């Protein structure tokens, strides 16, 4: 990063919404009993006329439907430019909202993890374990300076720490400096040791039901509400997407545009 | 555009070809008697590292099948960075293949035409009619001031002058200055007026077999030859994406990146 | 040990001259290579004696003039020998035929610098853009696998040579390219083909490729860019090989106007072998 | 780099040259041996090839840089002999009666000659002068010369019967035929198993050395009869034992490649005058 130089006295520029609501997209993730309740199908084409009045022009809408929040969890493609995630509050499901909230809203860096040769550490703060499957089952067992179990047997499965059970996905924090060897499914759950970057500005969370309880920070003192992580009461789904459309202008303004030069290719729905 | 000035003696700056190919995608379109004749099913995961090997990143590269020449001309979607189209050449396919290559090589913008309602002229010489479908048969009448029928009674469709018959895509020019009506068979075809702008740079086609037939210029007068039209002898398709992926340097520098501002969302598949 | 460092200065004023002389023949050798599809078609036997006849009006002393009949385009592919000075080679073009003609124009067209290829014990890699493995014989099947870094077969199993590539099959000539910089695990047919490691030197200049007969295909350089009209890549139109020979011989002067005598070699083969 | 143009070199003749230093040629270089058959069989063995090899490292040659190349016997080796290979020794075994055989092949190894074709049945020739030959290679060459007048009559054989032609050459499968420069001659040789090319003698080929194994001096490469130089790759041994002699070449194979030299055709300097 080179520097910028900047002076305090030049006279702020006008509005860009315009310029990036033309240049850019927005895209909608719902669960599919948003679909079910609302009990319609010229819905998206209506969404679509109405999000034109507050100026996103035909094509720049994307509504992209999902099954449901722990389903969507596994390997979240988000192919757009501002990324709304709708996600339904429902009791015991606090963990994988959470979880999902944590994966999509934090830029990580994922690196492929090969349970079946090494035993992997954890760096530091910033470095989880996410594992994401149909179920993903992963038990640990931590290592000695020998490479001998503490509290679990190594060649014994069943004397070993289970931290998450037939779970889609699963962010596992484990002590950090200490060797652990991993079982987990090869054939149906994938691993990867990932570290936390920055924030992803691409992506915000309207959580729909109940409480402030997501916590994306994994550190238990620090519990940091996020301007991105939007919530809202409901009963109606179609007030759910009328009010979105409404303050559409907000929401965007919350989100900003991504900045990180990736090294993964995928698609996405770009003007 | 604003004018941009520029020194005669500033220094040439280093080399760009590591950036590119960090940041950009190669695209690559084949048929898919290539694949058949190939025999194989690993071959694209080692192709992708045989890049790696001249520098671009494990994912870069997407390879896209398709079925044959006029199936892919046929809504050409491109979608991804820097696009290679191999294009085998058999008899009879001349124009049909030249159709597809100055549709993808130039730029067009263009918009609908209500064929059962209006009559349509054509502005000028950048002016042809895109027909696009399972069959595409245009049926053309010129009109005179008078509005009536040349060569041709207005209402007798059996007396229309036909152009083109059961090809997947047309690209059809007529007189430009006269009124035509034109029948097309609405169900397994439509008909776009489309306006011819500047190249598109983000595409190359390499025809594969004999000697050099396309004409992307519709004029008789002219028929340039572009650094972006290759053509490479060939026996074996293993032999042709060695080639290929050998000279993806002299190739990728003969393309150059797109430059046009869109009004239309599209799945594009950058980094 | 001709000097070759220090630079010539030359004028730019001064003259337009004769070339002196030099003594190693007492003149040059045209040196035509036909197809027997043309004597087939001519029906004669006496033909290359009117041939050599109708040079001699032209210019040509009588023991300038050869000419060589090779089976058809494939098996001259095979070790083609120019056993002469001025080489014109008369390529029908046929349908099919086109990378193959290619292979040939691309070999006599250019000065190659082959070394030997021990296919059975050792891998191989390709230096750079001009470095072409050659591969010649009655029939070769040149069946490739790529290995990483970790000498694993990539796409191939290096034990199992069903798995392998097959860049060409069954080919008089094939000039193979494999990505550069990767190494190659060989298999080809050791008995009847065999296959070398030639890099591309300069052009050779003593070679005259006349296509005979449809439209310009040839292309010499393995680029797919660039497909460059050499100006010794010449293309007659024809019915008739009596109309081509007469062609030939009528416009002979411009035929060795557009070569150079000077870019010949002791031996006659189509590239230096430098063990 | 300034090919094909002969242009001069001016020299110092007082400079030190305290860094010139004796050059490793067998760091690169690819020695070559070529021997008869017999020699094989006499030494009963089959790794003797990777016992050469061993003391040829030993003395200093890296292993893949020594090419062991068989040759079944004199004559069927002078057909044809293609040295394509960078360092060539020899090892022609003498017996009695092969004198002008091993002399011609040896003066076809020795020289490089510049060859163009020839078409017998349709040309008559005439050798430009001393430096120019015939070289006639084959299974079986039997080359009759007819010489020819300047009326085109023969004297001495009628142009039509070849019968009356006067042979120079019989059942050699290797034939360097001389004949009076100045004078065209019709040819006669069964031109389906022989061929046969007008070659000039360029300069000395210096990438070959060939060790004569057995008797005399006998070696009169020089067609000339007044000059019998003797060329120092020309060398000489006697021998009773094809291990002792083999053994003698290999504790000896620095002198001989400093006798030897490396092909001047070969040379990138060469490149447009007859480059090889
Ligand atoms: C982490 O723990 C699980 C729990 O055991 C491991 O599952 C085990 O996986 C192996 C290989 O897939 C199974 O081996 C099987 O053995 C039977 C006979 O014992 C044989 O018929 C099969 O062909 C196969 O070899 C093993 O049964 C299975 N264990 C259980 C309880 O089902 C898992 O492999 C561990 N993770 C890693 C990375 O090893
Ligand atoms: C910015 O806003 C002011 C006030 O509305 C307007 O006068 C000006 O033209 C705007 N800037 C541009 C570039 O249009
Ligand atoms: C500058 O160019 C040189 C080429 O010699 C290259 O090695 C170097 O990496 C380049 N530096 C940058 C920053 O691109
Ligand atoms: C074209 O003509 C056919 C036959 O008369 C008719 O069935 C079809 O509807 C016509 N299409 C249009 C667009 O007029
Ligand atoms: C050079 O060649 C031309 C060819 O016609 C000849 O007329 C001329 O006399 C030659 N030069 C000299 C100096 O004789
Ligand atoms: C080529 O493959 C065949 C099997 O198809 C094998 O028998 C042969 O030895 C291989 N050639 C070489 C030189 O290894
Ligand atoms: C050797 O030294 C001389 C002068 O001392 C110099 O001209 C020459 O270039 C040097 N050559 C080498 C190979 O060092
Ligand atoms: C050599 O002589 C034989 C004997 O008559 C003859 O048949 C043959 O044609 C001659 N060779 C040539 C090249 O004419
Ligand atoms: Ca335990
Ligand atoms: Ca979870
Ligand atoms: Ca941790
Ligand atoms: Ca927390
Ligand atoms: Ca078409
Ligand atoms: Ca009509
Ligand atoms: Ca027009
Ligand atoms: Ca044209
Ligand atoms: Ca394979
Ligand atoms: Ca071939
Ligand atoms: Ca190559
Ligand atoms: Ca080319
Ligand atoms: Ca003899
Ligand atoms: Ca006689
Ligand atoms: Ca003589
Ligand atoms: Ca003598």
């Amino acid at each position: 990063n080179i520097p910028i130089t900047g002076s305090m006295d030049t006279v702020y520029s006008n509005s860009t919404r315009e310029e990036v609501f033309l240049t850019s997209t927005l895209c909608l993730y719902y669960p599919t009993e948003a679909s079910t309740q609302i009990s319609d199908g010229e819905w998206k084409d209506s969404l679509s006329q109405m999000f034109l009045i507050k100026g996103w022009p035909t094509g720049s809408v994307y509504f992209k439907e999902y099954s449901n929040i722990v389903d969507f969890s596994v390997d979240p493609q988000l192919y757009c430019d501002y990324n709304l995630v709708l996600m339904k509050y429902d009791q015991s499901l606090e963990l994988d909202m959470s979880e999902l909230a944590d994966l999509i809203l934090n830029e990580w860096l994922c690196n492929p993890m090969d349970i079946t040769l090494y035993y992997y550490q954890q760096s530091g703060e910033s470095n989880k374990w996410i594992s994401m499957g149909s179920s993903c089952t992963v038990k640990v067992c931590p290592l000695n300076t020998q490479t001998l179990g503490i509290g679990c047997q190594t060649t014994n499965v069943d004397s070993f720490e289970t931290v998450a059970e037939n779970e889609k996905l699963a962010i596992v924090d484990v002590v950090d400096g200490i060797n652990h060897k991993i079982n987990l499914t090869t054939t149906t759950c994938t691993i990867r040791n990932c570290k936390k970057l920055g924030p992803r500005e691409n992506v915000a969370v309207i959580q729909v039901g109940g409480a402030n309880i997501l916590d994306i920070t994994a550190d238990p003192t620090t519990n940091p509400q996020i301007e991105r992580m939007m919530r809202v009461n409901w009963k109606r789904w179609w007030q759910v997407f009328y009010t979105i459309v409404d303050y559409i202008n907000q929401i965007v303004q919350v989100m900003s545009k991504r900045s990180r030069s990736l090294n993964s290719a995928a698609f996405y729905y770009r003007v």
